């Protein structure tokens, strides 16, 4: 079956009625540091569907770019991680390891963006425009993440163009039936949680876009488990949830260090309940250490929102910042 991927056509910060704690443009450039990330839900001109990931991380120990493609008809999956050394402190967005990276193509560092990769098994060149109301995590764009603060916003349904090269054939992206979620996150500390799960959810019968985080805070000795939900008209919901990982189906990491569940239940307080399933077993970006490794998998789900049955899709991220303990 085909999914109803499609873009939004709205303003990035809506009315600006909600006083978020940064400007999006000013937060984009290399000099700010942190993480730049995109997941594109693509229909090509020949009606094939793919999910393509791109991710650049700056860290004081190293940098890396990592990327994957997933064919939704056949489950054919390809990934790589390539390690770099440093990030230039420039006042625009242009991060790369080799001939792969993420950059802005507009003066405001935000309105037109590009994720590109030229690996032999992972080759694409994807542009996307900020035509989608932002998700300001936590309500105003910041929340407690490990020992200190994190700052995060998502652009959930960006109009998307370009191409993906599959077995020597360059496939063109259909912008009427595609969209990209771009996520920008930068940080306060090196003491981030030991591991987490992050959900990025789309419910096509609604205007809700969900960015949900679950992890332990050993510094306050509490459990973080919440969703930031952007609705229509800039409305934002910050809601507790209950998280249940289900290990009936698992995928064993290629590093031998962890086992990933492949199904979950979420109960988001006052909003709805969901049953989520990884689309195929192997969706792991395999790096040399823990922070370079992640499960980044396309998922589908069913559930109920405000007593109405719903179906949807999105991505689950599973990260261990350390394999110790
Ligand atoms: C971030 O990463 C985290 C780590 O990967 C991850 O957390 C993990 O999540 C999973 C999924 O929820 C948890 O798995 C459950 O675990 C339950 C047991 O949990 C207890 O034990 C573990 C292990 O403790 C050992 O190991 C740790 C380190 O690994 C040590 O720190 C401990 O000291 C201890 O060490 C000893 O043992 C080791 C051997 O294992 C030795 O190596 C060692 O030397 C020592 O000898 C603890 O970590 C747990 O503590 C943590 O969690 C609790 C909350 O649960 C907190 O209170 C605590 O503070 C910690 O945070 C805890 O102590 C399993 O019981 C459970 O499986 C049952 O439930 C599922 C689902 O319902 C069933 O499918 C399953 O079949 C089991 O059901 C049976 O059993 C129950 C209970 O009796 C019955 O009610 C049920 O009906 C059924 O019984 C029937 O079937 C049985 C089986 O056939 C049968 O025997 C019966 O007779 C009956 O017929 C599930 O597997 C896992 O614990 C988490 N781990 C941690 C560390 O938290 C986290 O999700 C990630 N975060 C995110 C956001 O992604």
């Amino acid at each position: 079956k085909k999914f109803p991927f499609k873009p939004e056509n709205s303003k990035t910060t809506g009315t600006n009625a909600i006083p978020i704690v940064y400007g999006l443009s000013e937060s984009q450039p290399n000099s700010v540091g942190g993480s730049w990330w995109s997941s594109s839900y693509i229909t090509t001109t020949n009606n094939e569907q793919y999910v393509v990931l791109a991710h650049y991380l700056d860290n004081p120990v190293y940098t890396y770019f990592r990327a994957s493609t997933l064919n939704l008809e056949t489950n054919e999956y390809h990934q790589y991680v390539t390690v770099g050394s440093s990030t230039p402190n420039i006042t625009t967005l242009d991060v790369s390891v080799g001939n792969n990276g993420i950059k802005s193509e507009s003066e405001d560092n935000l309105s037109k963006l590009r994720s590109y990769s030229n690996h032999d098994n992972v080759t694409f060149d994807i542009t996307y425009d900020a035509t989608t109301g932002a998700v300001a995590n936590g309500g105003a764009g910041t929340f407690q993440f490990g020992e200190g603060l994190t700052w995060e916003f998502g652009l959930p349904s960006a109009k998307t163009e370009g191409s993906l090269t599959v077995h020597g054939e360059k496939l063109a992206i259909d912008p009427a039936k595609s969209h990209t979620w771009y996520d920008r996150q930068w940080g306060n500390t090196a003491a981030i949680p030991s591991n987490w799960t992050w959900f990025q959810l789309h419910i096509p019968s609604t205007e809700y876009k969900i960015s949900a985080w679950i992890f332990s805070d050993p510094f306050r000795n509490t459990e973080t488990r919440f969703a930031t939900i952007r609705g229509a008209n800039d409305e934002t919901l910050v809601l507790p949830l209950e998280f249940t990982p289900i290990y009936k189906r698992t995928y064993e990491s290629a590093t031998g260090r962890v086992t990933y569940p492949l199904d979950w239940k979420l109960k988001i307080s006052g909003f709805g309940d969901f049953k989520l399933s990884s689309y195929t077993e192997d969706q792991e970006l395999v790096g040399e250490d823990a922070l370079q490794t992640a499960y980044e998998g396309f998922i589908t789900f069913s559930g109920n929102v405000h007593s109405k049955p719903v179906q949807g899709y999105g991505l689950v991220e599973i990260v261990y910042s350390t394999w110790d303990v």
